[PDB]
This record gives C-alpha cells, sequence and structure tokens, in this order.
C-alpha cells in the first residue's frame, strides 16, 4: 500500500537484516517471524512471546531452516511466499480496521500465510498456528475513536435517541462530519421555524436535489450557539430516517407499528427537534397514492409540537401536506430553499476537489474549476450548474495523466520484445535446444524486469505530469461531453463559424459575434446566448450556421434542436393534420416545443419558418427571446437562457436567391451584396411583427450565393460526399478545378443557393458512381473527380 | 467423439490384441479388461493392480472363458459388449469433465458396462466390480487446463470477493478469457472517465448489444499494464454477477442486504474499481414503479468513490440516474458508446472462423466474409452492422455441405439397395424361405458395410467441402434471408430488372444504373439508394419495377412498402367532417410512414401520386429524399438509407402512354418515343416542386405501351394468369401469337394498361373457363392459346 504504519514495516525491514544475517538470498518468511519477535515488544512481537517464543526459541528452529551462507543475499527482494505475508499484512490491517498497518497483522498475516518457511518454525517449535494468530488478535483491541467512552448517562433518552438512528447532533459533537455546504439564510428561517409553538416544524420547500442534509447540519450548530430560546434551549436533534425503519423489517404495517413507538417516547418532548424526510409521503394525502399513512400518529404530533419537527418537501409535495390541516397546516410552514447559482458552483468544486489527491491529481486549478462551472452554466448544459462541472474537471482530472503515460517512456516496444523471448525461450526449451533455451531464459527475464523497471520510469512521467486539471484540460472536456479551449472556441468563434457557412462574411460575424457576446456574459444569459432570425433559402448557409453554433458554443452539434413551425403553426397545420391531430397550439406548447427543449437546454433551437405561422405563434417565440423561458405543458419550465435561438424564413430567400449576382451587371454583384443585407431584414418585418423581432438581437441575412460563397457550398456537398462513401467503399476528392465547374451552376439570378444539390449529385455523385458502373473508377480507390478538357473525367490516383 | 485422449484408446486397441492373442474373433470386454491391465500403469491399469488383480489374475480368467485360440478375428471388430465399454468411458469421462477420454473412464465404464465378460472376470477374481470403480475414480485424471489451483490465502479481501463475484482481471490473468472484439476506442475515453474521483464513475449509454462486455474486458486489460494512472493506484476490476445475488434468496429484502454487505466491504476504497452492470435497474428511477432500489446503499456509495465504478447503462436508463443526483449524476458521467463499424464486422467474423472448424463448413473465404458484412449493410439489414454479417457466414457455411450430401455422385442409391435386402431377408426368415433367407442375411450385411463405406467415402466429399464459404456462397444466403451473388445482382441489375419489367427498357436501365449507382458506395446512399420519380399511366412498368428492385437489391421481392399519399385526406375538413377533422395525415405521420420503412429499414418505399395529395407531403417526403430520414411518431427517426424511394406519377402519363404500334400509325411512333423522352418529366414538374425533385437520384420515364411495351405488359399479367392456376393444378401456356393479338389492344395515344387486364381476362381468363365450358380444355391439361388464322383457337397438348 505504501501507506502503512511503521510496526509492519519495522517487522519487515527486519526481516532483510535475518535475509543477509542468516544467509539468504531472497528474505525469506522466517525472517519476517524473526523480524516480529526481534523487536521484542509490539502486538506480534509480545504475542509470539506469550506463546513462549522468544529470539531464541524461534532462531534455533529458522538457522535449521536456512543457515549461514547465503550470505550474498542474491537479489535480495523477498521471497514469493514473504511477499505475500506482506500483502497479507495489508488486509490483516484492513479486516480489523488499520488502513495503515501494524506488527500484529504481520503476524496474523504470517498464521494465514501458513505452508511459509515463517509458519513452519513456529509449528516446529510447538506453538500452533492459530494459538499465534489468536494471540496477536486479543493484544489488537483496536479500542474507540470517532466517539468516546467512559461512562452511561441518561435513562429517558434511552427509549427515543436509540430507535432511529445516528442522531446527526451527536455527530456534530465530535466531528466525523463535514459543513458541507449552505444554504445559510435557509439555517436563520429554520429557527424561524422553530423559536414559535404553533407552527413550530419547519417544512423546507425545494428541490432535494441540492443534497438537504447539508442544510440540516446547519441547524444543529446554530440551534446550541446561540440563537435558540430561553426555555427552549436544552434541544436536542434526532434524525427520523427511512433506511432504519425499512431494514429487517419488511413490511408498512411494521414500519407503522415502530414509527407509532418513536412517537410515544418523544414524550421528552418540548424540547426536542425531530428531522423527517419527504413529509409528505408519510402524511399520506395528496395524489392516488399517500406512499404510507404515518399521518394517524404524526398529525398530532406535528400539531403539538412534540414531533416539533423538520419537513422535507418538494414542489409538489407541500401542497400534498397543507391539504389536511389543521395540524399539517397547523404545524407547517415553509420556508425559501437555495440550490447553487453558478458562483456557488466554483466553490463546490473546489471544496471536493481537493480530497481526490488520494487519487493522485485533483488537485488543480482555480481557472480549471472556473472552466468546468463557468462554461458549464451557459453552454453543456447537460446537467445542474455545478453537477456537470465536476464531470468536466474530472475526465481532464484524469485525460491528461493518460496521454502521459500513452506507453511506458515509448518503451511500449520492450513488453512486445519480451513476448518475442519467452516464445523462442519455452518453444525451445520445449524441443531442447539446452543451452540454446538458456540464453533465451536469461534474455527473458532479463528483459521482463527491465521492461518492468522502464514501465516505472514513466512514474518520472507521473511527477512531471500527473496533476493537470487546468483551464484547457477542463475546457476539451467541456467541448468532449456535450477556460480556454471552450473559450478558444468562444473567441475565434467566426473562424469556425464560417467554415461550413456558405460563404456570406456578412452572415457568419453578426452571428458569431452576437453569440460570443453572450457566451462570456458580456449580452444577456436570460434570454438565450443568441436569438436571431436567419434568412434565407435552402442551401444557403442558414442551418449550416445553426449547426456551427451547436459545435463551437456547445462542444459537439448533436446539442441542436431543429423544429418545424409547420407542424403548429394554427395556420399551416390547423385541419391539415401536420404530425398529428393535437389542437395546434396545444400541440406546440403543450407537448412538442417545451419538452424538446426541456431535454436539451443547451439546444441550438432551430424554429423552421416563423414567416407565416399565426401571429400568436409568435408571441410565444418572443417569450422564448426575452425570457429565456416558457413555461407550459402543464407548468413545467422549459429552458431557452442556454439555447441559440435560430428562426428560419424564407421570406428574405427571394433577394437571398440571386447569388451575389452573376446578373445584368458585373457591378450587379457589387449591388447583390448590399441587397440582400437590407431587403431581407424588412420582408422579415412584412413576414412576422415587429414585437418578437424586438426582442432579436441581429437579424441574420444569408446571402445567396456568388463564388466565394458557390464554391463553398459545392465544397460543403461534395465534402459530405467524399466522407459519407469512405465508410463503405472508395475514397473521392474533387479538384479545385472540379469544384470551379459546379459553382457556375450554382449561379442563379433567382436560384441562387438551391440548386446546388442536385448539381453537386450529378457531377460527384452519379459522375463516380456512373464511372464504377463503367469501370473506369471503383470501390476502395482514390477517386480524383478532374476536369479533362472541359468535361469531367474521373481519374484514379491509388 | 472420436476426438479421445491415448490411455483410453490404448487400452482399447489393447483389446483388439487379445481379440486374435487368444482367437476371440469379435474383441470381448474381457479383452478390454486385459487392454487395461496389460497396458500397466494407466489409471484403470493401476487401479486394477491396486485391488490385487494384476495382469496375472485377469489373463488366467480370460483364458478360463472363450480362451483359445482362433488366431483370426471375425470381421475383426469387437464384441456389441466391447464397444459399449468405449461409448461409456467417453461419457465416464464426459462426467468428470474430460472432453476426451482417458484409462481411468474405460475401467469406470467397464464396471458400468457390467454385464460384458470383463466384469464377470473381475467378480471372480476376488475384487467387487466396485472396488475396481472405486480405485480409478479415486485417481481422478481427465483432461486440464485453466490452472489456478495451488493454495491460496487472504483475510479482508474474503468479505467482498466472496458474495458475488468473479473477477474479470482474474479471468484474463489464466486467460480462459478472450479479448473479445470491441468496441476498443471506448475504453481509452472511460479511463479519463475512471482515473478521476471528483465523478469518479464511468457510465456507459448506448446500444448494448454486440456485448458490451467487450468494453469492460478492456478496461481490466489496459487498469493491469500499464498506460494507466498513477491516479488509478493498484487498482483491482471486479464485476458485479446480478445472477448469483437474486438467487438463493428470492426475496428483495435479502437481495438488498446482501447489496449493502459488498457495498461496506468496498472498504478497502480508492484502491477498487467496480463494475456495476445495468447500473439504473439497481437505482430504481423514474417508470409508474422503480426497477429495483438497491439506491439506499448504491447512491452513497457512487457518490464516495468508494463504489468508484463503471456503469452499464442504456439509451433511456442515463435519463432515469440523473432524474435522481446529485451523487447519482454527480458521480455518474456518460460516455458515447460504440457498437462495430462495417470494417471492424468484418474482423469479428474471421475471429470466429476458427471455432466454425469444429462444424467444419467454414474457415474461408475472406471474400465471403467481406460480402457477409457489406452486402447485408446496405440491403437488409435485420440484425446490427456484424450480426448480420455472421449469421450469413454460417448460413453460407452450412449450405454448401447440404449440397455435399445431397449430391455427391449419389451413393445414396447404395442405402436405397440395402433397405431392399432387410426387408427381403426379414419377411424371407420369416416365411422359411430359409436358406432363401440365408443369403439375403449375407447380402444385406455386405450392402450395410459397403454403404457405410461409401458414405465415408464421402469424407472425401468432406476433404472437397468441408471448409468454404465463398463469395457466392455467403451472398446467396445473404439474399435468402435479406460478394458474388448480391454483386452480380447488382452488376447485372439492369438485366434483372428489365427481366420482370415491360419494354419501358429506357426506365429500367435508368432505375437500375442509379440505383447500382449508390448501392456500390460512390452516389449518396444517405438517402435512397434511388429515389426516383417514375412517370407511365398505372400497370405500365412502374410497379413491376419497385417489386423487381426489391428483388436485385435485396434478394426477395416482398421488401417493398406502398403508399398512397392521396389517401390521406380530411386534411381541409374542419368543421366539413363535422366539427373536427381528426385523422389522416396525423396516421400518416404520427404511425403509418414513420413506422413502416422502420419495420423494414430498407424496402423499396413506393410512394403512390403525389401529383396534388397535399402540398406538405411533398416536403415531408423531401427530408426522406435529403436525409434518408423522417422524424415523426413522438420522436422516432425511420432511415431510408438504403431503401429505395420510387414516388410515382401518372401525370406525365398521357405521352408515355402513346402508341409505337402499327397498324395504324408509322411516324407517330418515331414521334413518341423522342416525345416521351422530354414531355413526361414536365408534366411532373408543375405536379411536384424542383426542389423535390432536386435531392432525387433519378426521374424516369416509361415510355409505354409502345409496340412492345404491351405485349411485355400482356406477358406480365397472362403470365401470372398462367401460373396462378397452377397451384389449383391447371397448366396453362400463351403463345407469343395469342399474347401479341392481346396486346394491340392497349395501344394508341391514349387509355393506359388498365384495358390489358380486361382484355387477358376475356382473351385467358374467361375465355379458358368458357373452354372447360366448352370441354375442349379442362382443369389440369395444357392449354395452348393460340391463333388460328386470326379467330381464337384454345388447342389442348396434353
Amino acid at each position: 500500500f505504501g501507506r502503512f504504519t511503521e510496526r509492519a514495516q519495522k517487522v519487515l525491514a527486519l526481516a532483510q537484516e535475518e535475509a543477509l544475517r542468516l544467509g539468504h538470498n531472497n528474505i525469506g518468511t522466517e525472517h519476517i517471524l524473526l523480524g516480529l519477535v526481534r523487536e521484542g515488544e509490539g502486538i506480534a512481537a509480545k504475542a509470539l512471546q506469550a506463546l513462549g517464543l522468544g529470539s531464541e526459541k524461534i532462531q534455533k528452529e529458522v538457522e535449521s531452516l536456512i543457515g549461514r551462507g547465503q550470505e550474498m543475499s542474491q537479489t535480495i527482494h523477498y521471497t514469493p511466499r514473504a511477499k505475500k505475508v506482506i500483502e497479507l499484512s495489508m488486509d490483516e490491517a484492513r479486516k480489523l480496521g488499520h488502513s495503515y498497518v501494524g506488527t500484529e497483522h504481520i503476524l496474523l498475516g504470517l498464521i494465514r500465510e501458513g505452508e511459509g518457511v515463517a509458519a513452519r518454525v513456529l509449528n516446529n517449535l510447538g506453538v500452533s498456528l492459530n494459538k499465534a494468530r489468536q494471540q496477536v488478535l486479543q493484544l489488537l483491541g483496536s479500542n474507540e475513536t470517532g466517539s468516546s467512552a467512559a461512562g452511561t448517562n441518561s435513562n429517558a433518552n434511552t427509549p427515543t435517541l436509540d430507535s432511529l438512528a445516528r442522531d446527526l447532533t451527536a455527530i456534530a459533537k465530535e466531528d466525523s462530519l463535514d459543513p458541507v455546504i449552505g444554504r445559510s439564510k435557509e439555517i436563520q428561517r429554520v429557527i424561524e421555524v422553530l423559536s414559535r409553538r404553533t407552527k413550530n416544524n419547519p417544512v423546507l420547500i425545494g428541490e432535494p436535489g441540492v443534497g438537504k442534509t447539508a442544510i440540516a447540519e446547519g441547524l444543529a450548530q446554530q440551534i446550541i450557539n446561540n440563537e435558540v430560546p430561553e426555555i427552549l434551549r436544552d434541544k436536542r436533534v434526532m434524525t427520523l430516517d427511512m433506511g432504519t425503519v425499512v431494514a429487517g423489517t419488511k413490511y408498512r404495517g411494521e414500519f407503522e407499528d415502530r414509527l407509532k413507538k418513536v412517537m410515544d417516547e418523544i414524550r421528552q418532548a418540548g424540547n426536542i427537534i425531530l428531522f423527517i424526510d419527504a413529509l409528505h409521503t408519510l402524511i399520506g394525502a395528496g395524489g392516488a397514492e399517500g406512499a404510507i399513512d404515518a399521518s394517524n400518529i404524526l398529525k398530532p404530533s406535528l400539531a403539538r409540537g412534540e414531533l416539533q419537527c423538520i419537513g422535507a418537501t418538494t414542489l409538489d409535495e407541500y401542497r400534498k401536506y397543507i391539504e389536511k390541516d389543521a395540524a399539517l397546516e397547523r404545524r407547517f410552514q415553509p420556508i425559501q430553499v437555495d440550490q447553487p447559482s453558478v458562483d456557488e458552483s466554483i466553490q463546490i468544486l473546489q471544496g471536493l476537489r481537493d480530497r481526490y489527491e488520494a487519487h493522485h491529481r485533483v488537485s488543480i486549478t482555480d481557472d480549471a474549476i472556473e472552466a468546468a462551472v463557468k462554461l458549464s452554466d451557459r453552454y453543456i448544459s447537460d446537467r445542474f450548474l455545478p453537477d456537470k462541472a465536476i464531470d468536466l474537471i474530472d475526465e481532464a482530472g484524469s485525460k491528461v495523466r493518460l496521454r502521459s503515460f500513452t506507453t511506458p517512456p515509448n518503451l511500449k516496444e520492450l513488453e512486445q520484445k519480451l513476448d518475442e523471448v519467452r516464445k523462442e525461450k519455452d518453444a525451445a526449451v520445449q524441443s531442447q535446444e539446452f543451452e540454446k533455451a538458456a540464453s533465451l531464459r536469461d534474455t527473458e527475464q532479463r528483459l521482463r524486469e527491465q521492461v518492468e523497471d522502464t514501465k516505472k520510469s514513466w512514474k518520472e512521467k507521473q511527477g512531471q505530469e500527473n496533476s493537470e486539471v487546468t483551464v484547457d484540460d477542463i475546457a476539451m472536456v467541456v467541448s468532449s461531453w456535450t477556460a480556454q479551449t471552450e473559450t478558444d472556441k468562444l473567441l475565434n468563434m467566426e473562424n469556425i463559424l464560417h467554415s461550413r457557412v456558405i460563404g456570406q462574411d456578412e452572415a457568419v460575424v453578426a452571428v458569431a459575434k452576437a453569440v460570443r457576446r453572450a457566451r462570456a456574459g458580456l449580452k444577456d444569459p436570460k434570454r438565450p446566448i443568441g436569438s436571431f432570425i436567419f434568412l434565407g433559402p435552402t442551401g444557403v448557409g442558414k442551418t449550416e450556421l445553426a449547426r456551427a453554433l451547436a459545435e463551437s458554443i456547445f462542444g459537439d452539434e448533436e446539442s441542436m434542436i431543429r423544429i418545424d413551425m409547420s407542424e403548429y403553426m394554427e395556420k399551416h397545420s390547423t385541419s391539415r393534420l401536420v404530425g398529428s391531430p393535437p389542437g395546434y397550439v396545444g400541440y406546440d406548447e403543450g407537448g412538442q416545443l417545451t419538452e424538446k427543449v426541456r431535454r436539451k437546454p443547451y439546444s441550438v433551437v432551430l424554429l423552421d419558418a416563423i414567416e407565416k405561422a399565426h401571429p400568436d405563434v409568435f408571441n410565444i417565440l418572443l417569450q422564448v427571446l426575452e425570457d429565456g423561458r416558457l413555461t407550459d405543458s402543464k407548468g413545467r419550465t422549459v429552458d431557452f437562457r442556454n439555447t441559440i435561438l435560430i428562426m428560419t424564413s424564407n421570406v428574405g430567400a427571394s433577394e437571398l436567391k440571386r447569388n451575389k449576382y452573376v446578373g445584368f451587371n458585373v457591378q450587379d454583384e457589387t449591388q447583390n451584396h448590399k441587397d440582400m443585407k437590407d431587403k431581407v431584414m424588412g420582408e422579415l418585418k412584412r413576414a412576422f411583427r415587429p414585437e418578437f423581432i424586438n426582442r432579436i438581437d441581429e437579424i441574420i441575412v444569408f446571402h445567396s450565393l456568388e463564388k466565394k460563397h458557390l464554391t463553398e457550398i459545392v465544397s460543403l456537398m461534395s465534402d459530405q460526399l467524399t466522407k459519407r462513401l469512405k465508410e463503405q467503399d472508395l475514397s473521392i476528392e474533387l479538384t479545385d478545378a472540379a469544384k470551379a465547374k459546379v459553382a457556375e451552376e450554382g449561379v442563379d439570378l433567382e436560384y441562387g443557393a438551391r440548386p446546388l444539390r442536385r448539381a453537386i449529385q450529378k457531377h460527384v455523385e452519379d459522375r463516380l458512381s456512373e464511372e464504377l458502373l463503367r469501370g473506369n473508377i471503383h470501390k476502395g480507390q482514390h477517386i480524383v473527380l478532374d476536369v479533362e478538357d472541359g468535361e469531367f473525367v474521373v481519374k484514379t490516383t491509388a
């Protein structure tokens, strides 16, 4: 373990002394035994001496098992028996508590390791081996700790405080506990619920979902010193926990009987505080289920303040307790409970980082935590504000030690060598090849040991590397799952967003900067990270930007919703049954929009075609854009904070399907640019409400494509082609010359961004494939699609 | 078995020695016994010798039984008894482990086979039969390997490992384990999630599915040597086995107690790795009911990092774990899981090739293996990417062994002869006919031995067949459920689609080549391997091609969906229906379309008439045409990846239908071909959208009711007549002359292939049946439908 006590380690080192002193190549088990008795006293040492085995008795036998010499101490490590004895003490101390191993455990371990040289020493000297293991044990007392013992107090406390349970106050008198976190005003407010008497029962309302029990340790501390009543001092805090009741009982009826007994013993009352987790479940009122009706005993108890108690209830549970009354509502009284906000997250991270330095890393870093947390709160966005965080910290809190030790020192080849040896050796010895095996053995185990020496030479790489949990590290994780390599995504957002967006330096930079503004807490987070309307036709860069955002902002693309407004416009699905029959605004709110975004909160919510949806739909969209929430689906709250709203329209489309011209002039092109960035955002206003648009940060125009943008759609569709065919069959590349010939056809004055899919289809997909059908190209070769003399020719370069 | 160890086989063979050495012309059981003891000191031999039965006692008895001395042996074979001793020992070696058979088992088997002469030999020589079986048994020698016995001891290690369960590392240190081929890239990403302790726990979320456990065996192996962190210092990996916990307890309370016990012993913490299979089920979160609520012990265990564990959860299950939190989520953490990609598939196949040698019908070929995978991957697809594969290997991996013994040179006839003999013989011995029976036995047993000789002359039919699995072999089998005879289907696709489909050679070749283009992986197959528009009037070639495509691509015709989009109505029936219109488009998206294509993943989806059949449908289909997917049915994704989308049309029909027949045109014909290949596809564009059409592979025109196309429609319908009556037993053939006379009546510029059914009905069905009524033809004679001189005539030729 290397986290043993002295005492163990000492009998063991005494073993080596006898190794050479008695002449043993390998420090035998006989020496570990000698080690115990030669340290004189120590529970092992003493133990052997109890049975009558002094150093005298032992050594006569020991020298009679291996005499002198062998003073060479040939590769002095232990004998394998003796090595087992060391392993044995570790477990012989685990079972007997001890994480740090002593003398005793080794003598106990010897007995265990009973065919060993030691073992035979004792069984030869007339002392039964088990008589020895006994002897160590009966001196391995292992007195109380984490508690104290010296007397007996109390009579009436006996029946009550016994039952049920740990007694939180007790565990907080002598620490065997941790703060852990709060919820500080809750503790004040608990004493608000506890310095009264009619409604003397605290009732914590909130998600549970923060580790309610952390708050509880709060009361303990504060009820003692010094905010507590004048004659309703001498308070005791007694915990009532379900787990103790159910175990070995296995019945609700019996559980009720035991609980009844507990309420009776609480007769030390008028000074007692009871902790009741999930108070509704016991009350039995509300919902189809009652989840037991403890209420018969529990309710009058709650009202009197004999069961002056702390109720841990939730959002719904409080309804289902106050509904009874007036002793579950002439007892109850609620208090507003906290759960971590963004800053709180950071603090939690640090607090339990440090204890996983048992796990030799984690340790570090403030900044790293900040990455886990800060990046998470707004983006990914896959759990809760601190929960998200810790995973990120920890992936990376491992990640680097793995890439560190990606081999031995690169001496991974060594193991490979040693294999080949063993084989040669083995097979050679099985045939013989006598001395032709000789050298093979020697080469084998020589090598083997060398390998192992250098396998811990990247323990130098441990002392070099093995704590990294840094900004970038964490940040890599935050992008990895879906504050450096997420904020490098943020800072370099424009670069990332352009690479899929079909030209449109205009579109990209507008979205990029707006998301980047929010994404480091500069714009507005109680709104989407960016609200936008993206106008244009199909295949212009709209969708492509939505995607590129999912990737950049959250780390991976899968955090992207994409909702058709056409399914529930109540103006294009009204009675056309698009999707399913549900009455359409009800379909969107009551189900689809709210459920989906509630599932993925990070989601780039892409609400397609808000162009001609019913004006009521826009009121909902406006609420998403402003509030960063919608409340629908019978009172569920759906998080649009961390969303990136991108609402598309194809009313810009007309203008955004003209290219960046190739029209009547070449000065029509530089008049198409300005035309697309102006005409679109006003066809937007004509298509739907300004009030809606008033909650939208920037109106992104996705300019139709003139190369620059043409040769970038051709290179997106053709690149989507060349990659989807590599998994099953051929390697395709289109030369730049061939991407050019398609882009000329992606021109139209009136269809500047749509025609491209078909023309990649015909000119790439169809073209390689009709060339496999001829036998010009094939599966599994590299297909360069080239221009021959102004006609495509599929060439091979494999 | 035919795979026995020496010791057995030798004692047995020594019987044959005594057979002739004493003359016993059938090698008796007495000789098997002699066989044991004359083989000296095998466990059988040795055994008898312990009880006192040396060779001396045995042969002395033996020679006093059958004894001397007709040194030959009758067909030198055994007694039936002695043959039984061999069969018995084999089983007496199965019992005692032993895959093969050893000496002991033969003596043990003798005792068992106790009416044998040996048994009586031993019971004559003063040693009880059971004293002999005793001795062999208690010298238990059998086949061995998987050594792990040499004596072991530990103290605390005892409580954990007892319960519950196998140790993955252990089975991989004696290597009774196998890799197994993963799912390799997953394992690195786990050790990041595992060398943690702030979120200590990996939790694998994904399809389970080819064996989740392959990833698990991964960890074990990497955690030993050496790329493993020092974060993960001195780790052991222990696997959860749910089955042992539930067994022998038969109660939830007891089950909980055992799990609790395990969590306690995990006190070896910070040095232990726990593998928890199906981790959600124990947490018991979500649903109407839980799933088992081990959670009380398990949740804090997960949080502490004592149960630093690897969770194997499923698609929904992770939701139901973060649903608890933040210790079932602040410990837990999800990871992206692998299920083998197409290349990985191939490798698996081969990996288990060598054990298919046990059935001897594959090993080999690679080329076939690839087929198993690839052909299946793209074309149905009713299993996962490697499962599909392996099944095909073995499918073919038997197929040829069946052709082996169905047709060798057919010494099946031999056996047939031998039959006739026995009968004759038997009945002859019974008739008497006695010496006339004599020779009949002799002819019988002669035959019997010959029979048996020529069936193992078809061990030459084994050395010929008994391991291959060839290209075609796999491919044909791939066609049987669902490279050669699936890629011959691909290469010869035009030929195959024409052989069932009409004179629309234009259409056939266009579709054939377009599917064959995609289906060989050189044209976009993310979306259907062919999207199409099929123009023509109904019954022309359109439907028929949809069928022929299924047949060619998948090897079965009945993998063809078929939806009419025009049937979806009530899509404007507001108050018109009554007061609400609940249904039809909602049925199509919400259930029918998505479920059906998801059911048969790849299948010719034949979307009938979308000329104006809800303009919204064309958009919905467009998403299929582009992506290969639709998302409907409340979040199901339907893969139309290598479906063949065929969207039908009969709006071009009018021109497609037009003539090419003589008797009335000689210049409209040569204006109907050229007219159809342009004009048809433009009546299409008004009936769809260009946006739709741009994501279509090709726009197919079925030049129809030509001269030519007719007599092929007539030959499909009339051939369906001649075939549909054979089940009810009538043989019909139409001569080409009679199919021609009907074909004249479906052509002009106007009509369709509609009147062809009616006229086939009249001239074949109705007429032949009225010809049974007139008595020229009957039921079950061959009916030739001929033309006499221009007047129809039904002739008979059977």
